[PDB]
């Protein structure tokens, strides 16, 4: 079944870009040598593939399909390819280029993966969200640790505090609680002081990142609240 795609190249590592034969289909998959995995895992393998096989959602990376050559003992997940790249090259392009990111772009990317965290409930860091070629914001996936809730490091809404953290990067293009180690990075997360996004940014979106990172898991907004607030408008949605 590997002989129905053709590689076009390795986007990382391996992560390759694909093209399906049958009808030029762009896709990619990831290579996942189980040439080592014992007997007992390859059990916790596949079920933890086929859950992966579970969420059809357009602000999640879909999955498409699976494929094993015991040539090589490789497994290859087939998925869609996201062609804006990841949220990680968009914050590292707009510190190099010194520019800060529109209001209306962060807004995009709020209302979009708290649809797929909404998701998630029901059935998170910038190299995790991709982009496709419509503007559309994509979680895939579903060493110092910036995005760490203070309850995880003493719950959805734990959620809530990680896209807070990555809401603000994206503003500030640079996370809220930064530190040379993580005992200090702990000091400064408990503390819960952050500066202030941005003054290009609205006092409106500017107050929702900060309820999000609220200390107290039960003062952060839901996924409902947050998609209830007024910045949030029809055109920042997913379109085809
Ligand atoms: C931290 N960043 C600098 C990352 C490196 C820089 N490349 S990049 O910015 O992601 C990039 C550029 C152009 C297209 C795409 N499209 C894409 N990439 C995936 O995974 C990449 C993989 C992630 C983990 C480690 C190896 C690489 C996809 N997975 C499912 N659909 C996918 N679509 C990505």
């Amino acid at each position: 079944r590997a002989e129905d795609y053709e590689v076009l190249y390795t986007i990382g590592t391996r992560c390759q870009k694909i093209r399906r034969k049958s009808d030029g289909k762009i896709l990619v998959w990831k290579e996942l040598d189980y040439g080592s995995m014992t007997e007992a895992e390859k059990q916790m393998l596949v079920s933890e593939v086929n859950l992966l096989r579970e969420l059809k959602h357009p602000n999640i990376v879909r999955y498409y399909d699976r494929i094993i050559d015991r040539t090589n003992t490789t497994l290859y997940i087939v998925m869609e390819y996201c062609e804006g790249g990841d949220l990680a090259s968009v914050i590292t392009k707009g510190t190099k280029e010194r520019q800060y990111l529109d209001e209306e772009f962060v807004l995009r990317v709020m209302t979009q993966l708290t649809l797929a965290l909404k998701e998630c409930h029901r059935r998170l860091k910038p190299a995790n969200v991709f982009l496709d070629g419509k503007q559309n914001v994509k979680l895939g996936d579903f060493g110092t640790p910036y995005y760490m809730s203070p309850e995880q490091m003493n719950n959805e809404k734990s959620d809530i505090w990680s896209l807070g953290c990555l809401l603000y990067e994206l503003c500030a293009l640079m996370p809220p609680f930064t530190a040379f180690s993580q005992k200090e990075l702990a000091g400064k997360i408990r503390e819960g002081k952050f500066r202030r996004i941005p003054y290009r940014y609205s006092d409106e979106l500017n107050e929702i990142i900060t309820r999000m990172l609220n200390l107290k898991d039960y003062h952060r907004p839901s996924v409902e609240e947050i998609l209830e607030n007024p910045l949030i408008l029809e055109h920042h949605h997913h379109h085809h």
